[PDB]
């Protein structure tokens, strides 16, 4: 893991202008870079040190992030934390937030095949952390803004603050049995999922009832046989019946009341392919 010179930072963002502001996390304020004179692209996190908060997350997502290297996982380049501060280095993701192209946006709707293949990237950086490092890694804050897409549309999971060995994400669970489950993950990854189906947020606390969490309202609908008038318009018809009814399942599945009923990110993984698949 690298580490960089506070010069080299204010350097990377031309010393922080507001022009390379992309937006503000709960950890500080994100900055459009380029180190190594330019060929590299860069995301830049200024923390505050004086927040224990943010210091927790910042050595959390050193600690995590210093160990994996994964194509769906977003990459860190390094870290500053000179001068007291805590600075955070990584890959550029050019196309924002999964959620910037599903709703709430002036970009164009996905295709929904891109939109299959991104959360099948997704799948793959959850089945990484789960499965390919040396314990299980819970993310616990999986959501569509967690989900970051590269030049060229590859979905990356990001924001590893909260990793252990948001409202309408949460895995009702937690509430009840009180443990730490990679099926939490799981949960949260289901209701992306519906996310990417049905493109509005996964909490609008402005619905009715029935309708306020998308994480129990797109299962009523479909045991209802009405799931289809809550998917996003601009997927009428372009759906296959077989890849609908996998996909929708899957989602099902991901979402149950209790994480010993829920698939492993491996099953998921596998029933979204295997969807694609039924797409063709
Ligand atoms: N690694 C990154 N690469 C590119 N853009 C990023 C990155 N992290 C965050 N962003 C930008 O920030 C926004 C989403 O994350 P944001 O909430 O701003 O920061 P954080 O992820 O720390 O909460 C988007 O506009 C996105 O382009």
């Amino acid at each position: 893991c690298r580490h960089f010179a506070f010069a080299e930072i204010k350097a990377a963002t031309k010393n922080f202008d507001e022009s390379r502001v992309l937006g503000v996390g709960g950890f500080g304020k994100v900055y459009r870079g380029e180190i190594d004179g330019g060929t590299t692209k860069v995301a830049i996190k200024r923390g505050n040190p004086m927040s224990e908060q943010g210091v927790h997350e910042f050595q959390t997502e050193i600690e995590m992030l210093s160990k994996l290297r994964h194509r769906h996982l977003v990459s860190l380049i390094g870290y500053c934390e000179e001068n007291c501060e805590m600075i955070l280095v990584y890959d550029y993701m050019a196309h924002g937030t999964m959620r910037e192209h599903l709703y709430k946006t002036q970009n164009p709707s996905l295709p929904w095949k891109q939109r299959l293949e991104i959360c099948i990237g997704a799948a793959r950086g959850l089945h990484y952390l789960h499965t390919g490092a040396k314990h299980t890694i819970i993310h616990r804050d999986v959501k569509t803004t967690n989900i970051l897409l590269d030049e060229k549309w590859v979905a990356k999971v990001s924001d590893f603050g909260l990793s252990k060995t948001s409202f309408g994400y949460l895995d009702p669970e937690y509430f009840r049995r009180q443990q730490l489950t990679e099926k939490s993950d799981v949960y949260s990854f289901g209701v992306v999922l519906f996310e990417a189906l049905c493109a509005r947020p996964a909490l609008n606390p402005t619905l009715a009832k029935e309708q306020v969490s998308l994480a129990e309202w797109a299962p009523y609908c479909y045991k209802k046989g009405m799931l289809d008038q809550i998917v996003d318009p601009y997927l009428k018809g372009k759906i296959t019946p077989e890849c609908f009814k996998k996909f929708a399942e899957t989602a099902m599945k991901c979402v149950l009341d209790q994480g010993i009923e829920r698939p492993s990110m491996g099953d998921v993984l596998w029933n979204l392919e295997f969807a694609l698949q039924l797409q063709e």
